[PDB]
């Protein structure tokens, strides 16, 4: 009845219009409007499934033809076998391709092998987020990418596909994990660099948000979505200010094996290392790179350079992405760009690092 | 130089347009604007292969980065196993989002998996198709359609994925076998029954189709595309009479295992059905119905039903498409239509039948 929601209408221009809704309680009615009279099969792991799956299920439980595909936690099941179980469960129970609905209950992984399932099943049925993590909220929520690993590259083979609504909830975060959630505000601080509006926002705005406010939770939210809305809004072009510290951060993963620090986490300290990077190419002042890392650092995230990573190998995970070498480098606070730089520039200064 | 070619501009109205080239002679350097300064793969089976893949290559052999997939002969192969196959191809020899193309160089089967291949790899690539079965220059040319089968289901996995041209050529007739020549012509003919114009056009052709006369080939080729593209441009909804004879075809290859008449063979056969079904519920005369069965035959189709295909099975293979029995029901030519229809009147209609 009265409980303080949010809405945000993104409007694709090749798709019709869904809506961002994030809630302050934890109330899966929202969506039965997309999922009555339809064969609904609900994509989760183990965990999500754990906490969330029985209250899912009850909130619905209307008589109505219901399913589950419970993966297991973690990104090695973003995988082909995972896609098989999602597709098997699907044609075993006759799912047609007019009333068949798939509902994405998890973090940015199962949102990712979900959205790509629905995008290939008869050629595409409908798709419902539902975003357990900070990350997937404002990452996942808006751009249409959708995607499964490969044994020889993650995010390889995908899909563009839109949902046809995203409901969330800050209730999610009583359950994710303070390094989950961290992750995720690394992604939140990014969008800070891409708007000069939302960073003054956030700044005036901290204590509450690290006191997790509600209201100001549900709003942080809704203001990173409607960057991302906007961004892809520019059309893929300029566009590519999304991967603000994403380079270095790839790195650090294919560093580690994926086993070092979790995906937001590396965009924090790729960030960082994105702003040492623009000062070093005389882009900002050194002040202006001790203010961008302090912001980072202001919301809890973290943006040392692991230990456990050398030199020659960070360079060579650089590489592999002949073709150009290019970043997204920032200028002021809120001017990103793309910028094409040499490998003698980025492995000198690597060397400041060790 | 001077050689009779008929290219036919096709435009999907959510992508940009392409162009369908049909020649009399064999000469792959019509696709090398599409081809140049890119990584390119070649799909296609055992067969296609043997025949035309050393005359492919060296059409290009420009000291271009081409690499091929040779996939094995049939129905079966249009599996996730193949589309692994190709996409091991694409990231072991790192094939970038932006330079790559993939050509699909055989049969529908071919064109089905690498059209997703392209589709699905890096959420998108270039694809090209060199349809080498006239069933294959007149139905998979147009409509970008894209699936693989699943142990479960045909054509259950896919996407809709627009070419950025199409090259084709009369002489792949020259080593195309007569059943599956006969099997395309199936497809044309269904083209007639949607199309009066065609259907007026053909019937005086006919001496010269039979005859294999080439500016008659290359013509009937390009109305028959001409005719599914004016189709799909209405949008997917009266689409659905591209269908006519499918729903019988479908059953027929489902009750003798995709082992009996080949896919074209059961669209010949099952638009006779279509007729004569039309006629059993009073949307056609007896005469119209014997003048379409005789025009099928007129062109060397075959519309005996199988002697192997119980009723029982028949009829089951029928009702799994509980959901409504709709049916693509002829009333003149030109004069197709979406059609519910109950089990009892099919099953009545299959009692003349045995
Ligand atoms: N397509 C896109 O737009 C897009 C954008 C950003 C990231 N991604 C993808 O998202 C993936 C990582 O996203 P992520 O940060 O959600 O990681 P994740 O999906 O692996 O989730 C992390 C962990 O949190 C658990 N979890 C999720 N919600 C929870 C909750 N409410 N309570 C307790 N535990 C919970 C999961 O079980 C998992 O162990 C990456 O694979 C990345 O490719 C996609
Ligand atoms: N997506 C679409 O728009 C669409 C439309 C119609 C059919 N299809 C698909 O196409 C498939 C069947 O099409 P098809 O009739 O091309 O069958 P096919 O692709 O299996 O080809 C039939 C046989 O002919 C051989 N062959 C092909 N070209 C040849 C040539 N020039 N000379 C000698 N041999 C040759 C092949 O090796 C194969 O054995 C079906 O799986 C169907 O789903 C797709
Ligand atoms: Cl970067
Ligand atoms: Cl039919």
């Amino acid at each position: 009845s009265n409980a303080m929601i949010s809405k945000l209408s993104v409007n694709p221009t090749f798709s019709p219009s869904y809506n961002i809704i994030v809630d302050s309680v934890l109330d899966f009615s929202h969506i039965l409007e997309y999922v009555t009279n339809k064969q609904v099969l609900v994509v989760t792991n183990t965990t999500v499934a754990k906490l969330y799956l029985t209250k899912f299920l009850a909130a619905l439980v209307d008589d109505l033809d219901v399913r589950t595909c419970i993966l297991e936690d973690g990104e090695q099941y973003k995988s082909q076998q995972s896609l098989d179980k999602i597709l098997s469960t699907l044609l075993e129970n006759h799912f047609t391709r007019n009333s068949t609905v798939l509902v994405a209950l998890g973090g940015g992984v199962i949102g990712d092998i979900t959205g790509f399932a629905a995008a290939i099943y008869q050629r595409g049925i409908d798709f419902i987020q539902i975003p357990t993590t900070l990350l997937s909220q404002v990452d996942s929520s808006v751009g249409g990418k959708t995607a499964i690993n490969h044994q020889l590259g993650k995010n390889m083979i995908g899909a563009f596909y839109q949902p046809k609504v995203v409901y969330t909830s800050i209730e999610f975060y009583k359950t994710l994990p303070q390094r989950e959630y961290i992750a995720g505000m690394a992604e939140v601080v990014k969008y800070a660099f891409i708007s000069k509006d939302f960073y003054l926002w956030l700044d005036s705005n901290r204590d509450k948000i690290l006191a997790k406010d509600s209201v100001t939770l549900i709003e942080m939210v809704k203001r990173s979505c409607q960057i991302k809305a906007q961004v892809v809004a520019m059309d893929t072009g300029a566009r590519a200010i999304l991967n603000f510290g994403h380079t270095f951060g790839h790195a650090i993963e294919k560093c580690q094996n994926y086993r070092g620090l979790k995906h937001g986490e590396a965009v924090g300290v790729g960030m960082a290392q994105a702003i040492d990077f623009s000062h070093y190419l005389g882009l900002i002042s050194q002040q202006q790179a001790k203010d961008f890392n302090d912001f980072i650092v202001s919301f809890g995230i973290s943006i040392d350079f692991p230990n456990d990573i050398c030199q020659k190998e960070f360079l060579e995970a650089m590489l592999l992405d002949n073709k150009e070498l290019k970043f997204i480098l920032i200028e002021n606070i809120g001017s990103l760009s793309l910028q094409k730089q040499s490998k003698n520039e980025l492995e000198q200064f690597l060397d400041i690092s060790r």
